């Protein structure tokens, strides 16, 4: 079976003081046997985070570029991430897609480069509200994953995150059933476009709004393998989410 | 009270902890002239690391930042975060962010206002591309760019302007010292008549074109060139010579 995966995306939040406290809280928490825990601190703090965090928890970067070195001021490479002791990178997040307008082609190139360099990838997909209301969720998510799939050689270091963009700051919450329906179709796509083994072993995590209160019902869905957590990553609520499957 | 000579080294997306520690040991040994301000800009992952190993005589800058203090912008960093790591400068509006990542003038201006309001120094980059120089419209482009920046600066004492001759980077088209001078002079003239005399006489305008240990002396001798924003040469000992360009 698939190891339960819990990622905490800190986004653009925190200073050395309040993050050190957050880290002390996590260091105390007991991590269940079959649970994989990953934190993604702001880029300035990757180094700081890895030095203070217990080796039991992984560190991810929130983004990177697609070559190993070069004239791209303000960017960082997978090699730099590895160099700081991080092992994962989040690629293709909704915020890079829809705020900063990163293209599918570019996300794919980033995926292939980060994997070639030994990093794990959390690859984000999902549809916006205008597209859900038109009835084209399926078309939009599959097209996204084809572009990722076309660039993955070895699926053992890949995690797919579904982000229901249509239900973030819209005043429109997604039900557990609605998450489940999309996770099932994604797994089905992997089954018929890649292979059975890849479909059965690849973890698909839900990156929608999750709280200490909602997490239990979402984690009991058959095709939900864990979480990519936004705002709750910064509170002790995170420790409850880590224990969601018990 | 003439303008302090300003030398910035932009490391861009280069280096690991090993070869940067060595580069840092080299700089730490170098003697910095009395009237010279030295700034290094390490990749974002290494701002912290850089500040801890570098002598307090050298400033650290970030290569970029966003326009609010905290929020849902994954992969971004705020001026508050930069301050927090012991850096005092940020490079905003570099050609690479403008032309590779398509950051707009409106966005660069918003970043400039936020970074200044938070106590940071700003190196603000401007410059025209080749298609635009060949049309004869250098003046129109750089001006219109500087205007967006000026509209967002309250206090010019913490601002440095860098001219990037984009038309002569990977074009096979080197700029002469005289061609640099002619653009620096017009920019200073713009400041004089659109802001003030005091601002024009005291603001440093640095050249962000291709500079080597071999070219730096002739460029530093130009009346309206106040120093450098160095690209590739920042990673070699050639940088120490450039620091001493005015000597």
């Amino acid at each position: 079976s698939r190891k339960f995966f819990v990622g905490g995306n800190w986004k653009m939040n925190g200073r050395k003081k309040n993050l050190g406290e957050l880290i002390t809280t996590l260091n105390a928490a007991k991590v269940p046997a079959d649970t994989e825990v990953v934190c993604a601190p702001p880029t300035a703090y990757i180094d700081f985070a890895r030095q203070k965090l217990d080796p039991k928890i992984a560190v991810a970067a929130q983004n990177c570029y697609k070559v190993t070195n070069g004239a791209f001021t303000g960017e960082i490479s997978p090699g730099m991430i590895k160099d700081c002791g991080a092992t994962w990178v989040v690629l293709g997040h909704s915020e890079r897609r829809h705020v900063f307008g990163e293209s599918d082609e570019l996300i794919g190139q980033k995926v292939a480069h980060a994997l070639s360099e030994g990093l794990g990838v959390i690859a984000c997909i999902g549809e916006k509200l205008d597209e859900r209301e038109a009835g084209i969720t399926e078309k939009v998510v599959f097209e996204q994953t084809k572009v990722i799939a076309d660039n993955v050689k070895d699926w053992s270091k890949v995690v797919l995150a579904y982000e229901p963009v249509w239900a973030i700051g819209t005043g429109k919450t997604a039900t557990p059933q609605q998450a489940q329906e999309v996770h099932e179709k994604l797994r089905g796509w992997l089954k018929s476009n890649v292979s059975d083994a890849v479909a059965q072993s690849t973890r698909i995590i839900y990156g929608g709004s999750v709280t200490g209160a909602t997490c239990k019902e979402l984690a009991s869905q058959p095709d939900v393998d864990g979480f990519l957590v936004g705002g709750a990553s910064l509170k002790p609520e995170f420790v409850d989410i880590i224990n969601a499957k018990q």
